[PDB]
C-alpha cells in the first residue's frame, strides 16, 4: 500500500509488548517500509489460499488476541531482516532487498510454520502441542533462513542435502535468537512447543539425542521417511556446530570452541561460497574447512575446531 509510515504497538503471542512499524492509508497496515522492499504481514484468517489481506488495523494498537500471532511475524521478520544485514552485509533473502511477506492465521490448528518458496506461512497450532508459531524467534529464523539458501546454495531438501538445509536453518535461527537476546539457548522451539510442559523443545543442538536425533554420523537414519531424514540427520550437524561454538569432548573427541560469531561467519560463508544443491556432509565438511582457512589462515585454532568437530560427530 502506498501511505505514511509510522509506529504501532502491540502485544505478542508470549503477553510481551513491542512497536512495530506500520504504515497508514485510512486504516494501518502491518507493512514495514525501512527495511528493503517492504515487509508485509497477511491474514490468512483460517484458509489456506495465499497469502489472504493485508493485515489493516484501525487504531494503530494491537492488543487483541487474534493480533497477537501477526504482531510476532511482523516483528521478528525485522528482527531476522536486521541480522542479515548488519551481521553479514546481506539485503534480505536475495541479497538484493526482496520484500519479505507472512501469513498467519493458515488453516485451523495447524501445527507447523514454513518458507513455501514465495512466502512465510504460520499456523496457530492447536493450542496443545503448539501455541501460534510466530511466537517463536528461532522459528521464524530458521524458516527465513530457507529462503536465504535457496537464493544462494540452493540445498534440495532431501538425504543429506535437506539435512543440512534444516541445520543451517537451526545453526542461523538460533543466532537470530542470542543476537535478539531473547533468553537464548541451543534448543529449537521450545518458546512455542507444547504449552503445558516447561522445559522442553522440538529439537535440541546441545544434545540432539535427548529427543532421539542422531549426535553421530553412525546413527544416522537410512530409510525414506521425513524426505530421508532431513529433520532427524541434521542432528549431526547441529551437534558440529553446537561443538564449533561452545566446545565440548563429545564420543571421546575434544573440541575447543571459538564462539558464536565465528561460527556464523564460517557457516555462512559456507553456505554463500561453497555449498552446491547436491551437497553431502563430507562436502559440508570442507566447505566450513576452506571457509575457515579462507578467514583465519590453515593453521589457525578456527580450522582445526572445525576439524575436531566433524570428527567429533564422525563425519569425514
Ligand atoms: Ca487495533
Ligand atoms: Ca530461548
Ligand atoms: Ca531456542
Ligand atoms: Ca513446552
Ligand atoms: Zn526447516
Amino acid at each position: 500500500i502506498t501511505g505514511t509510515s509510522t509506529v504501532g504497538v502491540g502485544r505478542g503471542v508470549l503477553g510481551d509488548q513491542k512497536n512495530i512499524n506500520t504504515t497508514y492509508s485510512t486504516y494501518y497496515y502491518l507493512q514495514d517500509n525501512t527495511r528493503g522492499d517492504g515487509i508485509f504481514t497477511y491474514d490468512a484468517k483460517y484458509r489456506t489460499t495465499l497469502p489472504g489481506s493485508l493485515w489493516a488495523d484501525a487504531d494503530n494498537q494491537f492488543f487483541a488476541s487474534y493480533d497477537a500471532p501477526a504482531v510476532d511475524a511482523h516483528y521478528y521478520a525485522g528482527v531476522t531482516y536486521d541480522y542479515y544485514k548488519n551481521v553479514h552485509n546481506r539485503l534480505s533473502y536475495d541479497g538484493n532487498n526482496a520484500a519479505i511477506r507472512s501469513s498467519v492465521h493458515y488453516s485451523q490448528g495447524y501445527n507447523n510454520a514454513f518458507w513455501n518458496g514465495s512466502e512465510m506461512v504460520y499456523g496457530d497450532g492447536d493450542g496443545q502441542t503448539f501455541i501460534p508459531l510466530s511466537g517463536g524467534i528461532d522459528v521464524v529464523a530458521h524458516e527465513l533462513t530457507h529462503a536465504v539458501t535457496d537464493y544462494t546454495a540452493g540445498l534440495i531438501y532431501q538425504n543429506e542435502s535437506g539435512a543440512i538445509n534444516e541445520a543451517i536453518s537451526d545453526i542461523f535461527g538460533t543466532l537470530v535468537e542470542f543476537y535478539a537476546n531473547k533468553n537464548p539457548d541451543w534448543e529449537i522451539g521450545e518458546d512455542v512447543y507444547t504449552p503445558g510442559i516447561s522445559g522442553d523443545s522440538l529439537r535440541s543442538m546441545s544434545d540432539p539425542a535427548k529427543y532421539g536425533d542422531p549426535d553421530h554420523y553412525s546413527k544416522r537414519y537410512t530409510g525414506t521417511q521425513d524426505n530421508g531424514g532431513v529433520h532427524i540427520n541434521s542432528g549431526i550437524i547441529n551437534k558440529a556446530a553446537y561443538l564449533i561454538s561452545q566446545g565440548g569432548t563429545h564420543y571421546g573427541v575434544s573440541v575447543v570452541g571459538i564462539g558464536r560469531d565465528k561460527l556464523g561467519k564460517i557457516f555462512y560463508r559456507a553456505l554463500t561460497q561453497y555449498l552446491t544443491p547436491t551437497s553431502n556432509f563430507s562436502q559440508l565438511r570442507a566447505a566450513a574447512v576452506q571457509s575457515a582457512t579462507d578467514l583465519y589462515g590453515s593453521t589457525s585454532q578456527e580450522v582445526a575446531s572445525v576439524k575436531q568437530a566433524f570428527d567429533a560427530v564422525g563425519v569425514k
